């Protein structure tokens, strides 16, 4: 059955805007470098960040919505512990650690993520047999 | 197995420039007050009212590709028996009646929902064991 | 189990110019006629057209990322051999020819499309018993 399911958009601008400030939940997540990167809103690394981001807060959705979340509160350093990654073909990873990764072992987290040149977006579909 | 998809994109600026009309399908689902909030674009009433909005579609969506719908064109207050409300953290949740209800009854609706500046987007999935 | 999952986003803008141009990946898909009508970003047949792209897009992402697909490179014809039609209600609908469609015999593609003025995006989910 299907656990939990996500959706995110994203605003490149707004990212851009938003993504290279100090101690931000960026900043757990991407490089300092990648950061600066993306604070060019026509550049490529805000396009491909900003997908990334939705990513990951796409799958963070799926997890608040499902049964693995108590609180209404996001956990500690969820943001450190979920990750995703893309391949040199764009396509995304999903990378978990700490008690998410525990936590989690026997789902599946489906993702998806997309761009165009104003708008980010991502799916997530968390999943079990 | 699923039993029905379901996306959906609205323009917040079309949307606040329709949801203010007596007797639309908006006025079925949102109150006056609400409606008359939302028909500022820059608002946050806006962006959250079109993304509600945009989850409810999607839901239709789902249904209207499914099984549980015969003929092509929607049943009569298709609008009124299907409802999404949001929590106080914008996490939403569907709410069925009449007709819809009794049929329904034995099957899960996932949806999530999100909105950037300009668009509101929402994605529903109906799923049985 | 679901098998794959993809998500589309697309500028009706960017499509608009890049719709109409000989021997691109759209003219295996729309007809001349369809494509010149597209080529008018303000056009109601750009708008459908590239909602109708969106959700053949999302559709090969499921693809690429599922089991069915070997290859990090899509192959030859996958575009010949993945179509999305709308009915008269605007409801997509997956037609399968050549190999992709012998291979993927045993398992059921979602689809679901949206547009708003600026903007088309589909989801799809491939999914197995
Ligand atoms: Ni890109
Ligand atoms: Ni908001
Ligand atoms: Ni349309």
């Amino acid at each position: 059955a299907i656990v939990g399911v996500g959706i995110d958009l994203v605003s490149i601008p707004d990212f851009a805007e938003q993504v290279d400030r100090p101690g931000t939940v960026f900043a757990e997540t991407f490089t300092p470098g990648e950061r600066r990167d993306a604070a060019d809103k026509s550049s490529s690394a805000a396009r491909h960040l900003a997908a990334r981001w939705a990513a990951k807060e796409a799958v963070i959705k799926a997890w608040s919505s499902s049964r693995f979340s108590k609180r209404p509160a996001l956990p500690e350093g969820i943001h450190r512990d979920i990750e995703v990654v893309t391949d040199m073909w764009g396509r995304p990873k999903v990378r978990l650690s700490g008690e998410i990764a525990k936590h989690l072992e026997d789902v599946t987290i489906h993702v998806s993520l997309t761009h165009e040149d104003q708008t980010a977006a991502a799916v997530a579909i968390i999943e079990e047999p």
